[PDB]
């Protein structure tokens, strides 16, 4: 067939304007039902963007697509760093990514769900003393002690914020899909100062300076060689390095959406409090609900045929995730909040996508993934049954248009309080 | 028969040079062999010092016994104050006794196991910072910040260290049993300063200022009405209230003994790791090992017999406690640390006294009693099996002749490292 088209010589500034819903937004506009349509960006480029469950496998074949150099380079350089992870393909890219998948063993994430849960208890009678508490600022310092303890890295008290901030800028980012921007140098500027410290740890761990525990991100990262035996260059260490916590950091985005999930939903809170399967599917069901990511780049590596459509070697492409997981042809009421939902799911690699599809060993799929279920399923059991609070009044709005998703106000609370049972005899 | 004495027409001085080992020494020595002996203290007083079980069950009949005004007013004014429970008898005693036991629930001794867990494990990163930790030392301002927690009182971090501080010198303060000595004035200035906000509590919490959870000892002391219905005066509420916690941040003495214990038995350690009731079995045995309690006053409340003896109402009675516990006819081979005796041990109230024997609602028996097992336990658990450490060469020594028991030491531990398996696989 011929692939229906957004029409313009350049649609970057439309893209960003509608935001989470420019891609459904040309789907219905145009009548497209097949899951693709084109557009042109990032200077002109034709860009056909892919959705569905199909679009999804498609994306994530290793022989029809190919993902180095398709980031724009500014989102690069904020986001991710320079060499990272996500820029590598090939042998490169498998062997790094077995470093990342490493870390991601039974023993580490259960520490992580220790960790986890003991910062989320300690903290609460700081938040009983606060007036009010800004739980997406909250989280995000909470998450920095976490993750700079999970991973190794010394960090000292009085760093912890000047870190939050550094990290919440840097996750802010991706915003400008390209662009130079209000910020873009701010962002550059957090990301070298947190780059420097990392390689400072890396290049103290090398020297014997500091001694990491083994198995912690810092250990292993300092001490890997790659495939043709030898270790990252300082920097990049600690670029890759730190693609193992920032985004772990940037979990308060997800954390602040439960918050206002179970506000809007009180039913959710009582079925977290009373089952921890129910507390899996609502973190689950945040993920798909809330917008984060909204689509990922790659191009066509030979030429191929799908749906009818002829794909030819380096057009761009684009995986709409947020689209995809509110397609109603893969998710029915695809925007109601609806954990149970996840009863129903089949554990496939190309529905629930938050954060990539496909494999994560061949892929580039968020090596971070179960991190991130541990964190929100310790998170919102927390919420629900730890911590009793007041939602004021505040703008709730999640602006579907504006990049990235935030809840305008960041989700306040106010009068916090434990939650213990101290009547309960053994007669009850 | 004719009770035997040690002669002399005062030997106080005797008694506190002598310490943990006057009773026993004087028993060896004049052959004593049914547990009862004489001499004269308090300024040429009889005393009749009982030991053994049956001594203990002897001791603790209040048909035979009366407690009050038995305590040396020193002690009186630096260790409990005055009013306080330990000071009371009769219906008053057996009223407010009952409002210390309600503080006992399943569901608040629970709260306590948490936060007694949390704590240490949030405490490894400070330790592990610090060049060497005085396991004693850092235990009290520990557990400063989990009884006041506990307690539903405020204390900010900027006071924890200054309340730590005056908790040592009053639980400090029993060794002139009775004299002034150098230090009287410096403990009771420590109990004024604690006295004073404790007092400052209950008055905002009657005046609806500050709202303490309900069921903390804060909440219900403050609203607490005696069987005439009259609540307690302020200033003997917060001495009452202080008598919830200050005993809880004294359980800093054996935590330091528990550690002592590990590392003189190092098969303890490996078997706390392995084994939960054996955590329990440990603490019960640091409790009966180590010197805390020499021994408690009390008097003759009617004349009456015992084992040939005649009892004279109002002479002067004392519960040989260390003496008791260290009795090869109460616990074989009584100088040996040997947890494992407590499979063979029937719960006697009257054999393991290290805070009291007797009933705990119509005696005067410890109302902290399983407070304290509850935070000895998960105390040791964390020792023996989150972190690793080094003792350093050190002055070990627990001098019986000295009150109160001391590691000289305080017990110095360096090198702490948090115990995590990083490399478990499911495999494994
Ligand atoms: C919690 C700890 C996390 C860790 C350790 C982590 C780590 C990573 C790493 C190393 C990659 C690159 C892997 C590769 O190139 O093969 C990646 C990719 C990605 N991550 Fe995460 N991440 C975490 C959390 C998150 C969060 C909260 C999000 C939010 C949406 C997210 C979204 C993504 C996305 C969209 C990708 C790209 C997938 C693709 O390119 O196909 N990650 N992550
Ligand atoms: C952990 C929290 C603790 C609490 C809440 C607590 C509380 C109390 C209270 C309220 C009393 C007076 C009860 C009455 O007069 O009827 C008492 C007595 C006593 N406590 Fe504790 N205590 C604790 C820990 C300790 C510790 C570590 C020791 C160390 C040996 C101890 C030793 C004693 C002794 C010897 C008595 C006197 C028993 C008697 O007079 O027959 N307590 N405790
Ligand atoms: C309509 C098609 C437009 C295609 C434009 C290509 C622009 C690519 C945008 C890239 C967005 C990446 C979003 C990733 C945010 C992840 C934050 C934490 C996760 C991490 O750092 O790994
Ligand atoms: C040989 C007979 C001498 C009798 C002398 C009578 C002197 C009485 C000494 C009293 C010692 C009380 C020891 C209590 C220490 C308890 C510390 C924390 C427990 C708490 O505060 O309840």
């Amino acid at each position: 067939a011929t692939i229906k088209k957004d029409k313009g010589i350049d649609n970057t500034a439309k893209i960003a304007k509608q935001g989470y819903l420019y891609t459904t937004n040309q789907r219905e506009r145009l009548g497209v039902k097949d899951g693709v349509f084109e557009t042109r960006g990032l200077g002109g480029k034709r860009i056909i963007i892919l959705s569905g469950k199909d679009g999804a496998e498609l994306f994530y074949d290793n022989d029809k697509v190919e993902r180095s150099g398709t980031l724009p380079k500014r989102v690069v350089n904020t986001l991710f760093g320079k060499g990272a992870i996500h820029t590598t393909t090939g042998k490169v890219h498998v062997d790094r990514k077995a470093l990342f998948m490493s870390l991601m063993t039974e023993g580490n994430l259960q520490y992580l769900r220790e960790l986890t849960r003991n910062h989320w208890l300690m903290n609460t009678q700081r938040m009983e003393n606060m007036d009010q508490v800004n739980v997406y600022r909250e989280s995000i310092i909470l998450l920095t002690k976490v993750g700079t303890r999970w991973a190794g890295v010394q960090a000292p008290e009085k760093e912890i914020e000047n870190i939050a901030t550094d990290m919440d800028i840097m996750i802010d980012s991706f915003k400008a899909i390209g662009s130079a921007f209000k910020g873009y140098r701010a962002s550059k500027a957090a990301r070298r100062r947190v780059e420097d410290w990392l390689e400072d740890q890396i290049i103290q761990t090398r020297k014997g300076k500091i001694h990491p525990p083994k198995g912690t991100a810092l250990y292993e990262f300092a001490h890997w060689k790659d495939y043709k035996g030898e270790p990252m260059d300082s920097r990049l260490c600690g670029i890759d390095l730190m693609n193992t916590f920032r985004p772990l950091i940037a979990i308060n985005r997800f954390i602040a959406f439960g918050a206002l999930a179970m506000h809007e939903n009180p039913v959710a809170r009582e079925k977290i409090k009373q089952d921890d399967d129910y507390a899996y599917m609502f973190a689950q069901e945040v993920r798909r609900f809330y917008p984060f990511v909204p689509y990922l780049p790659g191009k066509v590596k030979e030429d191929f045929q799908y749906k009818g459509y002829d794909f030819e070697k380096d057009t761009m492409l684009a995986i709409d995730i947020y689209g995809t997981m509110h397609d109603p042809d893969v998710w029915e009421n695809p925007n109601e909040f609806y954990p149970e939902r996840f009863k129903d799911w089949d554990g496939s690699p190309f529905d629930l996508i938050p954060q990539g599809g496909g494999d994560y060993y061949t892929n580039h799929r968020c090596a971070g993934e179960w991190m991130t279920i541990i964190i929100m399923q310790e998170t919102m059991k927390y919420f629900a049954s730890r911590i009793t609070y007041d939602v004021p009044e505040q703008d709730l709005t999640v602006d579907l248009n504006s990049l990235p998703g935030y809840v305008k106000s960041g989700f306040i609370i106010e009068n916090v309080r434990e939650v213990v049972d101290r009547d309960l005899e053994h007669h009850h």
